[PDB]
């Protein structure tokens, strides 16, 4: 799987990406063409293609870490006011990497965002970390 | 709550929706705006506003269900081939109904749909209701 799909070869440690949030079955990395700063894909480490063959447990989970990248984002130094939570599920919906995943797209009043570079996708990265740490330290 | 959100007082029957699922603690209802027909919007039935104060239980059920709707989208006689699964968290991501919910928007190829009038709601509606039927018979 490693080889034939990006997603699966990030996971394997295979193919880079800026890390931002790790468990047992997803991984949060920054997009590489971000619609916004932080913009974050949650991906479950096991590869299945889209809502047909996703374990709804997974899904659930995804939603869940997508959630908590969310909050990360409104408390952190990138000064989310709000996020888009989206799943692309099939080709018709702009799907293009065919291993399931969920965009955190972090939002900013007046932003006038409309539906792609990251000056500095690291300090993106770092910023978010530093968020996560500080909600698991508030819990 | 019944009395000052829409959200609620639909979950609470006191205000009209087409309701396509509903199960202990959520409510499928299609869109009055749809992007396309079919747009359905999954509602925790208890009042939370956004992901900062929503429990993660209940976005992971939201999704869940979501996803079952997508599925049923896809082998309605709407004719879906996918779906497009949004949550807009906070007014800077174009949150305008201040009760959590989820978009399940069903997608064709070729569509051309860009990011709003069903000729037939109520018809869309019974296709989304007997395709949720056909999924839940063959389970
Ligand atoms: N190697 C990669 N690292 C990070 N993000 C990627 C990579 N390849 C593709 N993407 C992103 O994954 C998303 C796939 O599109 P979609 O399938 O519509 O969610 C796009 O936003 C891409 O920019
Ligand atoms: N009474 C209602 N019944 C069904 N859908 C509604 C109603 N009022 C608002 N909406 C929809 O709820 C969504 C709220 O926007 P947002 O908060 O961005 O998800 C919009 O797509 C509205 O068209
Ligand atoms: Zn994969
Ligand atoms: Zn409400």
């Amino acid at each position: 799987g490693s080889m034939s799909c990006v997603f699966c070869a990030i996971v394997s440690g295979d193919a880079p990406a800026i890390r931002i949030y790790e468990d047992e079955n997803f991984l949060g990395i920054l997009d590489i063409r971000p619609f916004t700063r932080g913009h974050t894909l949650v991906i479950p480490k096991t590869h299945t293609v889209d809502l047909t063959d996703t374990p709804p447990e997974t899904v659930a989970g995804m939603a869940a870490v997508g959630q908590r990248i969310a909050r990360a984002a409104r408390e952190s130094g990138l000064h989310a006011d709000g996020n888009n939570i989206a799943i692309n599920d099939g080709k018709a919906a702009f799907q293009t990497v065919f291993h399931i995943h969920l965009h955190v797209v972090p939002r900013r009043n007046g932003d006038k965002l409309s539906f792609r570079r990251d000056p500095d996708r690291e300090e993106s990265g770092r910023l978010l970390r530093a968020a996560l740490a500080q909600l698991d330290s508030a819990e």
